[PDB]
């Protein structure tokens, strides 16, 4: 089914007429990709995501994959093998792939919004393609005879897996147990049981897997700092040709029955166990493990952020066009009326609301992750923003636990909005948004769970970083309240602006207190999800308000037809997110400014 | 042990300790019935619950219905039927029915306490038990002959099923366009398609269904009060032996696919379309089709508030239970040390914020479904809130679009919560928390959806009721005002919710002179539903800790005391993190402007 709804019209404009990207497009790096260029691949991608990737997104959930215990090796629906064969053939598992891998180069902030379309249509075929991104990461962090085998693996298109999770081992990377044991020559066996490893086995999609599995070379210290990196290929291969040899001894071992995300093997994978050695190569040949791993999870991070804000907004998108059909009760100025006209359900208020809701944090959220690319090149960062390349990254680096633990969680709330639209039919699967909502509720566990991001956000990305991004972004936002028709939205944003502030004084004021009373830090724990998604918040309210700048002026222009429908929705939303959104972020700040220790001195057994 | 896991402790303490309903038994409509009898009444469904119900809560998603169209019958799981067998042969199904059709008198706080532990369990096994339930409804409303049937129905446990949702009439009852036909005999013949009929075949589980249907008489007005009530059984029958005769031309046609609540057959219902007339009775021999229904409704919206509470509950006894036993991390307070030992996660503070929210919702919201039943039977309104029998209804119309839509949309968000506190074990079906979760959605859509809650709560039983329930509720709250932090946010949060109740008064008012002000009123409805809900939790919670300290004081110890303290723990947190975000929501209602509502369709 064509369950799919894209927005490239959205895409288009955050990215050209917002953040002016197409300042860099046929300069430099991207001498060879202009603006003309770059918008026919967003709408080719689309028109792809919308077909053939789209097409087996119900069938994977329906007739999900079968794994064979003996073979260790899982079998996949054939009409989504066809949907991988279509991306494939159309070159997208090698988008922003650099140019020495056979990739295209373009900006970061480019490449995630053609991944969004293939995260929206059918995100576990995005996972499975993810092989030559994660190539180009085992190639930047290789040897110089790593490279070549990276450069085949990117060039046969191999697919791809981060191994660490461990049954006592999940957030806490540092308690893994898989070992590894070095070998005369220099190579090394691992030993240990891995668990929730995506993509572990892909059935016959690809000619080989690489696992880049997290293990601790014998006698190493404990923690993340004793951890290695290793390059785990499923087969062994000629390292000059790239022709697949013998089985490796890696075996998929177990395949969860998960609450969605089906089509995606998440598999426990043993190493070693099988009578046959797991063979790894330290990658670099350096013991440099959660660094090297962390380029991994990084964009691990950005894919799952960007792949809520993907389903959020096809599932906005679907129940509009639900709505608009949907004839049921009679005007609310006529409800006395036993004989009044019945109406689409868009005339109702709470529809309205529950609408612009949904667009609201759908475009937002859109805006944070584009926003957050722009940092992830430095001539991008520099051409649009004026920024340095050490700065671009810390902001990248503060950014990305919002993209994703904002992302993930605000996606799955509102998608609750997206299904109710649809009363009782949104119960059905007949229609989309039931399987959005079971999709997306991984997406605040998978690479890091909430408290991870809002911990990670706070302790890292503000403290460690000594307030440089943020009080960056933050001055951003002052500067655009500083400076008609928006003053009651720019009056909002101050407000919010101030009270992020002052939340972040009342956290880092705990974590001082802590010098002196230990517990003290337990109301750092206590605020940081809340604190995590009031940045997020006032980000969303932010970005919707320069984009109602820019719509603002464009119908001052004369935009007309369709163009000026676009733009008024912006203004709408900028406002209706400003007045609705973001006073409730003066009650969070009271509320963190209030914290105490009764909840973590009660009993356990009181609960 | 089963996925289950129940909370007497907390129901009898809600009963007994904190509103006093064993005041009234032993007296009465209850002489029979006294309080040692009641709490193991509650122990021993606790244990059908956990037991033979709970054993076939996955079968029932795993191995779902099957439509035959060569019989058009709905077959069910094997399991789930033993566990259906298990709720008869108790005598479950007649908990709190009338004592002339077999059942135990009983207050209805005590009824949907042991509703609760149905509904934690397989909340499907009670829907298709509501049949003796609603055979009672039958019999009060229908004329001396038709009691004989409903007394027949009732005896012999029919399923039942109530049936007014078409495919353009679900929210807008009065829209429908089945047609009622009045034959020369007196009987009807009724013709339309409905959708998404539960129960509307159930398999082998009975001998007989009781299909009440509303239909428009030809000829009859165009509004929901043109509409009629006719008793439509499957199968014809004896009206005097209960002898089954003759089919009926009631047909399922199809059986919906569904998110969750998988085993509860919810079906297209095809009347007089498949060669043989669908003969209906009208009930009472009289045209009051909507009024009628709405007893059915009423007790359909108490059943869908208790589902979502209960399912809450266990699903937070389920995270709890994960959490104790989950080793992960070291102890904040020694991040620094990777040498540190590794704690049990409920060590760390996000996951007691989360246990904790996930606790004071849940008993937050069991408190208010057990408060408004005790409103619905006139001798315990007044034996424990000393309320006249006027008052007590128009209170318990007032409570029931919050249980029903405050304790559905909760539910349904807290979980996410639980389901977090497995961390990615969560995801995994071999948890319970994700079909928790699917169970869960339809809450909010079934039996009215949450902005049709909002507008019954706001237009019907605050405007319609001139304020007397709001304002005898305002007044009890205002009281237990006059714990001295809980309190003051407390007065805060009243101070707020009426804040925005005059708010949307103004709005709705100010509609005479300025049509398009009314849309302010449904702007904020839900809102505001939600806000009264946040405050009666944190009212109740506050109650109970004031118990809690009364116990404490006199020397409990133990397990009780655990309990107690738990009790003044989870008012202290939902009053500092739940009630200050009223203040904000407050502030928002009252600026609320219909920009949204001039917007061009085409914008969105
Ligand atoms: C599994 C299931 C079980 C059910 N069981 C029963 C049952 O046994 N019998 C039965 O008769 N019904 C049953 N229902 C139907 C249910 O009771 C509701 O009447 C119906 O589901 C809601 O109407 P709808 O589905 O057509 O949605 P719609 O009425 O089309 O509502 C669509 C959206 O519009 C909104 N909306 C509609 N009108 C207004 C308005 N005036 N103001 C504001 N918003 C409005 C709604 O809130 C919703 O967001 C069941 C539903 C399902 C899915
Ligand atoms: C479908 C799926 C796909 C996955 N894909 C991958 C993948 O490809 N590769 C891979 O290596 N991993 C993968 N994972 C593993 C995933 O990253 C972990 O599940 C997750 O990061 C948390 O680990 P856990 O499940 O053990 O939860 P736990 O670590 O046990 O966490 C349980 C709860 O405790 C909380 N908690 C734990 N420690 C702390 C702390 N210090 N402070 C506060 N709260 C804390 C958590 O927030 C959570 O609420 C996947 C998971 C799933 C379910």
């Amino acid at each position: 089914m064509s369950h799919y709804k894209s927005n490239v019209r959205d895409q288009v404009f955050n990215l050209f007429e917002v953040f002016g990207v197409d300042k860099v497009l046929g300069a430099d790096k991207f001498s060879d990709l202009d603006a003309d260029t770059a918008r026919e691949m967003l709408t080719e991608i689309a028109r792809l995501a919308e077909g053939p990737i789209a097409e087996s997104f119900v069938e994977g959930d329906r007739n999900p994959p079968v794994f064979d215990p003996e073979t260790h090796t899982v079998t996949l629906p054939e009409g989504f093998k066809k949907s991988m064969r279509a991306l494939f053939d159309g070159g997208w598992d090698k988008v922003g792939l650099a140019e020495h891998l056979g990739g295209i180069p373009m900006p970061r902030a480019l490449q995630w919004a053609l991944i969004e379309h293939i995260l929206g249509a059918n995100p576990a075929a995005y996972m499975y393609a993810m092989g030559p991104g994660m190539s180009e990461i085992f190639y930047n962090n290789g040897t110089d005879e790593q490279k070549k085998w990276a450069t085949i693996a990117a060039e046969r298109g191999w697919g791809a897996t981060m191994v660490l999770t461990e049954p006592d081992a999940g957030s806490d990377v540092g308690a893994g147990r898989t070992k590894a044991v070095q070998q005369p020559d220099g190579t090394w066996h691992i030993e240990g049981v891995k668990r929730f490893i995506t993509s572990a086995d892909s059935d016959d999609l690809f000619e080989n897997i690489m696992h880049l599995v997290l293990a601790r070379p014998e006698g190493a210290g404990p923690g993340t700092k004793g951890l290695s990196l290793f390059f785990v290929p499923k087969f062994h291969f000629d390292h000059e040709t790239g022709e697949i040899g013998e089985r490796n001894g890696v075996f998929v071992t177990n395949v969860e029955h998960k609450m969605g995300l089906k089509v995606s093997a998440t598999c426990e994978l043993s190493l070693g166990q099988h009578g046959i050695p797991a063979v790894g190569w330290l990658v670099g040949e350096v013991h440099n493990g959660i660094a090297q791993m962390f380029d991994v999870i990084e964009q691990a991070r950005m894919m799952v952020g960007t792949k809520a804000i993907a389903t959020l907004s096809t599932g906005y998108l679907n129940a509009l066009e639900y709505a608009k059909e949907r004839v049921q009760g009679a005007d609310m100025t006529q409800m006395t009326d036993k004989t009044a006209p019945r109406v689409t359900i868009t005339h109702h208020p709470d529809v309205r609301r529950s609408l612009m809701t949904q667009k609201a944090y759908a475009e937002g959220l859109r805006a944070i992750y584009l926003y957050t690319a722009t940092f992830q090149d430095a001539e991008v960062a520099q051409a649009v923003h004026g920024v340095d390349g050490d700065l671009a990254a810390r902001v990248n680096d503060l950014l990305l636990p919002i993209v994703k633990g904002f992302g993930s969680e605000t996606a799955y709330a509102k998608l609750t909005e997206s299904l109710q639209t649809l009363g009782g039919s949104g119960f059905l699967q007949d229609y989309p948004i039931e399987q959005y909502i079971r999709d997306s509720k991984i997406d605040s566990l998978y690479a890091g769970t909430t408290a991870i991001q809002a911990q990670d956000f706070f302790f890292r990305k503000i403290i460690r970083d000594k307030g440089q991004a943020l009080a960056y972004v933050a001055g951003e936002i002052e500067q655009f309240i500083k400076n008609g028709r928006l003053k009651t939205e720019r009056e909002l944003l101050a407000t919010a602006l101030a009270d992020v502030q002052g939340m972040a004084a009342s956290l880092t004021g705990y974590l001082m207190a802590a010098q002196e009373d230990a517990a003290s830090i337990y109301k750092v724990g206590l605020g940081s999800v809340r604190f995590l998604m009031a940045v997020g918040d006032l980000l969303s309210g932010w970005l919707l308000a320069r984009q109602a700048a820019v719509a603002i002026e464009k119908l001052d222009a004369g935009a007309t037809g369709a163009d000026k429908s676009f733009y008024e929705g912006k203004i709408a939303a900028a406002s209706f997110f400003a007045k609705n959104m973001l006073p409730l972020l003066t009650s969070t700040r009271q509320i963190i400014e209030n914290l105490d220790n009764d909840v973590m001195e009660l009993d356990e057994a009181a609960f």
